[PDB]
């Protein structure tokens, strides 16, 4: 198992940008799909990217493409979101959660994944 805590949560104008890290601790970082979420006001958790094992792709929802981008650091066993040109309707809180165990199962969907951090919070102001 792995454990997984957010930083990088704050404020942000509209336009701006933001980055999201999370810092996995335990033994076998580069065998886990590790995932970004975010829960806004009043609706479900939403997935946002997913990087592969080997970090060789990684899957964007359509809400985000262009200006959110997962990269990872082994060595720092850390996964980073950046985000660019928020708009107020990326408030909301975000997550990251890991998967290591193989099958069937979805990359996007909360519910598909074992492990998951506390949560950071990002609002953009206008």
């Amino acid at each position: 198992q792995v454990k997984l805590v957010e930083s990088g949560g704050g404020s942000v104008q509209a336009g701006g940008s933001l980055r999201l890290s999370c810092a996995a601790s335990g033994d076998a970082f580069s065998t886990y799909f590790m995932a970004w979420f975010r829960q806004a006001p009043g609706k479900e958790r939403e997935g946002l990217a997913s990087v592969i094992p080997g970090g060789g792709h990684t899957y964007y929802a359509d809400s985000v493409k262009g200006r959110f981008a997962l990269s990872r650091d082994a060595a720092a066993k850390t996964v980073y979101l950046q985000m660019d040109n928020l708009k107020p309707d990326d408030t909301a809180m975000y997550y990251c959660a890991a998967r290591s165990r193989g099958g069937t199962w979805r990359f996007l969907n909360s519910n598909d994944y074992d492990y998951w951090g506390q949560g950071t919070q990002v609002a953009v102001s206008s």
